[PDB]
């Protein structure tokens, strides 16, 4: 190839995807390790028959956590990924249910393919090789420019 058009391209989509996987897994981990000076309350409680953990002070409220995700994810993608994972507030502090997750998907070795390019919305497909040595998985990721920055339209789009 020797031609480019639109505004978002294969490199940008791939890095946006890696950054979204980094932000999602660190949010599910109860704390963003990008901050070393966060106050971690370390307490737990019970809600909807699950054990919940409180977030550290840079994710300490819904506003704090939305503000951390805003650069990567659209407002509606963040609100959807709060509800779908049962994110809540207790005693003024953000909390998330106890669990664990990890994918064999090697996104650092994945490659992007354009699917659709329509004004303020663009879609790429990703061929993602595995750390197991199994054949590469296919995934699809849509990016939307919300004002002046391209953001992922889904919180769990890349993991």
């Amino acid at each position: 190839g020797k031609n480019t058009s639109g505004d978002l391209s294969q490199k940008q989509a791939l890095q946006l995807a890696l950054s979204a996987r980094e932000h999602f897994w660190n949010t599910m981990s109860g704390h963003n390790p990008k901050v070393k000076k966060a106050v971690c309350p370390s307490g737990t409680f019970e809600y909807q028959n699950l054990q919940y953990v409180y977030m550290c002070s840079d994710l300490g409220t819904k506003a704090k956590a939305v503000n951390y995700l805003t650069p990567i994810f659209t407002k509606t993608a963040i609100e959807k990924g709060f509800k779908d994972y049962h994110f809540t507030v207790s005693k003024g502090k953000l909390a998330v249910p106890i669990g664990d997750g990890d994918n064999l998907l090697n996104w650092k070795k994945s490659t992007a393919k354009l699917i659709s390019k329509k004004g303020s919305t663009i879609t790429y497909e990703f061929t993602v090789p595995t750390l197991d040595g199994s054949p590469s998985a296919k995934r699809k990721v849509t990016f939307v420019k919300e004002n002046k920055k391209w953001k992922v339209n889904q919180f769990d789009a890349v993991i």
